[PDB]
């Protein structure tokens, strides 16, 4: 489940890399969201939820931008076939 | 009625999570509001009403912000389709 | 007609508590005032009338101050709604 | 004329709840005010008038603050539409 | 009304897939919009309306991007005829 | 004067939906504003005026945000023509 | 010239209520003051004058306090417009 | 000089509505202020002056808050042009 | 002034189709713009102006994109003459 | 029924903490108020009643201010979600 | 030197109104104070001095309160500029 | 100095339309600002100044947004030349 | 050493007015007190001493009350600064 | 030193307008403050000082709010350059 | 050590103005207090001490209120920086 | 042990000033009281005792009033901190 | 300096047509830019500058696109020489 | 548990830094809150509670603002990927 | 049963301090009152009764004033929580 | 235990400064309160107790206001982080 | 140092135009900032500083937006080279 | 340690300018705070402390707002890089 | 570690330039963040932290935008290879 600029990997492999490399964060975010839905008035809970949510959004954006850039590169090389 | 960063859930599922995870609070707030409308002069009643109202506002704001952030993330990923 | 710092009572309930808890005193004061208006020269009558009148004034002042303080507390809590 | 945090009610419904839940108090206050305007020298009358007036002011303030808070919440959610 | 990367389907078939696969959501959004136009002050109503509207916008954007990408692919293949 | 996510409606139709679905509220607000301009010292009048004004502002904001979002969606689809 | 916590009255209406509800007392006080200015040595005259003057002062104070409290309530509600 | 939530009115129209709907009150306040400046020792004069002054302040505050709220709504709609 | 994918029409015919099919909207927008230039403070006026302006921009963009696409198709066919 | 700045508690928990931590005081105040309503002329009784009433008002104010401050903090953190 | 709720006056104009509308009273008070400082034992002199002094204090208090209230109103309107 | 979605007008024509359609308002605002700079303590003056200033800001914002949107449309059409 | 309700005087000026306006009386009282301390048995001496002493006490009381009242007025105006 | 919504003026011009249009008031306030620092016990002096100070604060607040609003408008227009 | 609403002064300058403008009064009060502490039985001494003490309290209150008001104005202007 | 309205002194310093400035009087009063308790029938003794007792009461009252006034001034200034 | 699809014109002729047909606009833009560089705080100035700048950018883009398209056409015809 | 602008840390690391760097303060606040809930009448207790509560609110606000700013920076950098 | 300005005491503790620190005096007063009710003609008895009664009244007043002042201080600190 | 506007101190440090800088006063007040609870009839004792109590209240108020102001400043700076 | 849409100028020339056309304003802002850093309590100083700072921010924003727009235009023309 | 809108300075330079330009004020405030912590009962001390504290708060707020505004301007220019 | 538009450098070289040219600022920010996490209540600390944080965000944004622009230029040149 690793990725190297060498002979073999793929885009779905990059997405799986982004998912698995940041996995426990998703479970922590799930748990924090549950606790928040229980009682939305505990400050420490709110701070942890904010941190986790921000990190999750950053992860999603980074993954999507990386996939987009790599697809653009590949489509650029393909066109040079002819 | 649970939500996990896994294969399947949705925004309306998040709203329903926020609603059901904090449900008895809404009934308590209803009852306290009724009692308050009966006699607006009992201090204990006022304190309980204040606590419940504050918690309710916090819940609404948290739910709305979470929905907004997730929609922003999704709209960000969609645009990277092309 | 009792009052407890618990779920339900009101200001008018406090006034009624002050009135009913000190009731026979009011009838005694009425009777003494009548007798005094009959013949204002009996010393024992004067002493009893003085005692009853003083106690009545004390009761009125205490009731009014208590009502005022409780209303102030309630108006203080209400403002903290927002 | 009841209100529940469920599918349907409105702000005017909250105001009507505050009005109807505390209705006989308004008639009592009217009657006491009339009697007071007749003869402003009866202590029991004054005590009852004070109690009723205080309770009425508390009711007005509580209703107004509740309406304000709910409107603030609604305007907060609306802005998250976009 | 299904679509598979096999011998037969079309672009309009993709649009119909997007429409029919997300159909009840459109009726729910219609109903919520109607209720909102009735009384724009119920928080639960606002939350449901926000969720449905966000999901609808996401659906429209995804459908349009998918159609665009597939048309681009087809126009790319056509040009390689000669 | 109804609107459904089906073959035919328009933006002006949405605005007319918002206007007609909340119509009697506008007349009530007019009447309350007139009465207020007559004598700005009746508490019940003030409470009703506050409720109606708040609801009116909420309606305006919701209508404007909905129109904005739908126009954004339409302009997004149009650009995918080419 | 009556006042009820219902749709219509005003502050000046409250002042007129206090004035008209206690009217004959003012004429009696005028007459007693005149007689007193004639001969300030009749005990019965002095007692009646004392009673009337005390009642008049009580009426003025009660009216002023009521007007003040109602104005405070109204100014409190007005501020919650925004 | 009337105002209706219909096709045509303006902010200055609202201010003129507040002014003209409460006009005789301003003349009465002028006259009472003049009389007060003549002899500041007549109780009835003082009570009428207090009532009129309080009502005038309430009118000013209500007018200003209404204008502010409507301007806020209009500036909110304008921004949604783009 | 109709257009069909059949033997005869032209690009200017498409532009005229877009213009005439959406004509009354242009007059309504003119009138609304005039009224707005008169008094830029009527909320209903602002909402109608926003709706009309948005629809007009959408119409312009759609017309331009359609003309562009058809010209591209025609220039593609012409080149295949040789 | 304890509260710690750690993973879990809530606003209603703070109110219950204030109530239960100062409980016997409320019963003592009830008893003293009853005795006072019996005979409002015993100095020791008056002193004890004054002490208890003052302490009760202090407790109410402190609880309300604490709840208000914590709600403000929580609403501040929530807004930083986005 | 008159003042009307119309287009033009000012606070200093109100103070000058209070001063000039009650002017001869100030000279009378000066003369009475001088005579009193001459011989503080003439009863008629004492009565006139008491009347004038009381009226003067009333005038000062009324002027100051009026100025304060009007300044408060003006500062309230100014803040609604933005 | 009129503008119609027909053969001929321009952006500067739109700006001149906004200026001339709302012209007397600018003179009124000038006069009110002058009077305010004279004596900043007349409530009616303050209310009129607030109304005029708010309307002026609304006019400026609306004009600027309209110009921006039309320029965006024109720049969109220009790019479709090629 | 005169005092007028005009632009300039002070409290110490009032005290000096009371002292100097009644000055020869103080010397006469001194002389009479000396003579009395010589031989306390001359009736005419006693009558003159009684008259002078009474007038002196009246002067002191009047001066002190006037100073107190003026200080109260000034402290009342000062507080209205804010 | 005048300002008109026409081709040329500036923010500093608005500040200078506020300063020069209310200039003699500043000198009067200086003189009154000096006199007050001399002898803080003359009632007329106190009343004039209160009036001038209140008017000065109103002027400062109005000037600052106007400058703020105009700067906001200008910064809004600037951003629409692109 | 003078102060003018012109380019340069400060709060401490206002305090020093209040101190130096009323300086000899402080020395006189010191001397009178010393004499009073010597023999608290001379009426003239008591009258002078009362006058000086009253004037001193008035000076302190006026200075403090002026400083407070000016600080409030300055803090109001500062916030309008942004 | 002196006190001056300058940089440093305190309330206890004022009390000590009152005590030490009138010290020998206290010893004289002690001695006179002792002698009086010995033989309460010597006229000269009675006159001296009366004089000393009166002066002592005057001293106590003056000290207490001065302390009260200064504390009031200080508490007034403190509140103007905010 | 005119251009017609007839026997004679050129690309530089098209550029000169674009320049001369829109000439006064360039001078107006120069003047407005100068005035803006003088004082960047006049709203009318900002609006005119925005309009002129937008129109100038549109003109540049249109000219460049037209030149590009005509050059492409000419280069297309040239290649068909052989 | 330290954080440095170097190769490795995260948002949750910043939150944990804020929590652990200010830890004993939270326990002290817990203890003080408990003691306060016991007896809300000890001044030293109140002062310590006020200090701790203020510091806690400051800590929460600072942590939240820092997290928000860093997330904004990160989301800014991510977008520059393409 | 001692009280120190240190970590722990309360208002009721102050009342108990006043009661227990002066306890034997109450028993002595009881005994003296009994003896007086037996035979109200013994001079020594009367003197002792007068002394004890005076001391008791002083104790009550001092206790009440101390409690009042401390409650005022505590309520002052509480309000500074926010 | 000193505090300087330099690199390091805190709010609790300010409270400790207020406590330790005024420490012996607290012990003196304790001792005086004890003595007073012993015998509430010694005038010198009463004067010392009054002085100490007044100074203590002043100290508490000053400390609380200073802490409040500094917390307000800090919370103001924190918000400017973003 | 002038700029005209004619044969020769550049971007740095535009920046220098913005700098030199608004130069004295920068020196005035420097001087005002220095004076403010000296004594931040002079209202006139604060008003001038606010005006200058606002104008400076407006100038910076306008310059930056103009440079951005012109660079965009130039980069648009360059791409049409081929 | 000076700052000019010229080639070189920075934000920390602005903060240092605010600190050093107002430096002696900080030492004076330190000294006054120390003296106040010694004896909180000297009026002159209280007045000086109030003045210094107010000026310090003003300085902090002004510095923070200036830094915020300049950072906003810089972040605005940076974004126009692309 | 320098960079010049000459024969050799790279993007990572630009990032390293941005990092090393602003290095001590990062250490200062680290230290300030640590101190802040210690005690979030020192104003000078808060001001320094705000300045450093703002400068850091500006640096990050500038670096990212520069890298983005240079990459865009390079990708533009590469495409012109063919």
């Amino acid at each position: 489940s690793v990725t190297v600029p060498n002979d073999d990997w793929t885009l779905s492999s990059l997405s799986e890399t982004f998912d698995d490399g940041t996995q426990t964060l998703q479970g922590e975010l799930t748990l924090a969201l549950d606790k928040l839905a229980k009682n939305p008035s505990n400050p420490q809970l709110l701070a942890e939820y904010q941190s986790k949510l921000s990190e999750y959004t950053l992860y999603r954006n980074a993954q999507s931008n990386t996939v987009k850039v790599i697809k653009d590169v590949d489509a650029a090389i393909i066109q040079n076939f002819r």
